[PDB]
């Protein structure tokens, strides 16, 4: 990351006077307190608790400034309005700066998602980086493109929405090169009113792309009325300008082969929206000058990633949402939000699983805690609370909450009520009933969602 704080404060708009710090060149960027190294800038956002109150942190760990929204002591820091805002603007800037080839990509939903396997394609010929993980949306993109080694060639990123106009925002802040557009199938739906909204939001993503930009876009009469009406799109599906025309799926593996190429294509993926995945990257790499030679040998060691948590379903019908992703209390905070944000099923009620989460040293139990904020005894029938650490919060939440409509559950170096959890869980989960299940990853919360879906 190649920026000075001068630099920065310019960019960003400084409400400070910063000639009062010295122009040191940085070298990583983040809002989570444990990563921040030497000469790190911090970015305090809004998480479960203001980041502002681990200022006093990040520089113990030894932050050389940190963007702020306040009057800070003793240290190197640039005044703002909005740290995100802030963020965001530094991201665009360092992008037109660098002048990075972008590649924006949409929906995660297979074993290995777009994003995944285009990069890994494009890595076969030029420097590349991408979206690490979920990063995905405005907070997560920003944090990628800052994060960008030094002389990466091209950029694969991934965007994501939460409502419509979302995807505009990030099209807008990282004006790509190219686009794909992918459709992942359908829950009871999010914040959104139909496919139509959705398809409506996805195609956003040409909104900061030149004329005669290439897009890919399904065959799909959805995404009809929301295409752009000066680039290069090109329809993927069956019928249209690029479709699989043969296709074999083994137990692990998986062959096909799409018009377009002119040999079959070897994955060890199973699905046939992998195979639509497999392609589309294809094709777009093709446009980047990698041989299709390159491409059949790179998709030879093709790497499945964590399942980008969707819902599944356990062995009676009911809706699991098990969150690996982000171990960090914002992220608690946040999935617990859109939990209880979504609508119960007909004669189905809503039960949430948390376990203690890790590596919050000296505040874990305040942590904990800040959660009942977003805990709604409205939304929110059964609460069952595993660990330790959690135990104020299972203790708050009894308060809270109606009568019996909580469960607490011990686990130390002296204790495991693990095999009661279980037989609890499996008495308040219907037929109908959706389950959050959110935590450090462990055996025994690995070992939970097996026995559900036995
Ligand atoms: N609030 C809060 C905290 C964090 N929040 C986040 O990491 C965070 C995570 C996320 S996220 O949900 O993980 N997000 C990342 C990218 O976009 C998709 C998902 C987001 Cl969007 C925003 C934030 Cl600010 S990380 C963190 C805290 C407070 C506690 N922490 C450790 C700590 C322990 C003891 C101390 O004395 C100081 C810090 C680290």
């Amino acid at each position: 990351m190649k920026l000075t704080i001068h630099e920065i404060a310019q960019v960003v708009g400084a409400k400070n006077d910063i000639s009062i710090f010295e122009d040191t060149q940085l070298e990583k960027a983040e809002f989570d307190s444990r990563l921040i190294g030497t000469g790190d800038l911090f970015v305090p956002l809004k998480g479960a608790r203001d980041g502002h109150d681990f200022i006093e942190t990040a520089f113990e760990n030894g932050a050389a400034v940190t963007l702020s929204e306040k009057e800070v002591s003793n240290h190197p820091y640039i005044l703002v309005d909005d740290v995100l805002t802030a963020f965001q603007s530094l991201a665009s800037y360092y992008l037109e700066k660098t002048t990075v080839d972008v590649f924006a990509v949409t929906g995660s939903n297979g074993k290995t998602t777009t994003k995944d396997m285009l990069a890994h394609l494009l890595s076969t010929r030029y420097k590349t980086y991408k979206t690490q993980g979920n990063y995905n949306n405005e907070i997560g993109l920003p944090y990628t493109v800052l994060h960008m080694p030094e002389g990466t060639e091209k950029l694969v990123l991934e965007m994501g929405q939460d409502h419509l106009g979302d995807i505009h925002l990030l099209s807008e802040l990282a004006r790509p090169k190219t686009a794909i557009v992918t459709l992942v199938g359908e829950a009871h739906l999010a914040f959104f009113k139909d496919r139509s909204e959705i398809a409506k939001g996805k195609m956003q993503i040409a909104d900061g792309m030149a004329s005669g930009s290439l897009l890919l876009a399904p065959a799909d009469p959805i995404v009809e009325d929301y295409l752009p009406i000066d680039k290069k799109v090109v329809r993927f599906g069956q019928g249209a300008e690029l479709e699989i025309t043969d296709l074999v799926e083994r137990k692990d593996s998986l062959t096909f082969k799409a018009n377009f190429l002119e040999q079959a294509l070897d994955l060890p993926v199973t699905g046939k929206y992998n195979a639509t995945n497999a392609m589309i990257a294809s094709y777009v790499a093709l446009q980047e000058g990698v041989s299709e030679e390159q491409i059949r040998l790179a998709f030879q060691h093709l790497e499945l990633t964590r399942n980008r948590t969707e819902w599944k379903k356990a062995a009676n019908g009911a809706d699991i949402l098990s969150d690996v992703y982000n171990a960090n209390p914002t992220a608690m905070k946040l999935i617990l939000e859109t939990f209880s944000a979504i609508p119960a099923n007909e004669g189905g009620k809503k039960i949430a699983v948390l376990a203690d989460m890790k590596e919050l040293g000296d505040q874990s139990v305040q942590l904990h805690n800040q959660m009942i904020l977003s805990l709604s005894p409205d939304v929110l029938d059964i609460v069952i609370f595993y660990g330790e650490d959690i135990a104020q919060l299972a203790q708050l939440a009894s308060q809270m909450f109606p009568i019996g409509h909580v469960y607490y559950f011990k686990k130390t170096e002296d204790q495991d009520q693990f095999e009661d959890l279980v037989k609890q869980v499996k008495e308040s989960l219907g037929a109908h009933d959706q389950i959050l299940l959110k935590g450090s990853n462990s055996m025994n919360l690995a070992k939970l969602v097996e026995s559900l879906e036995n």
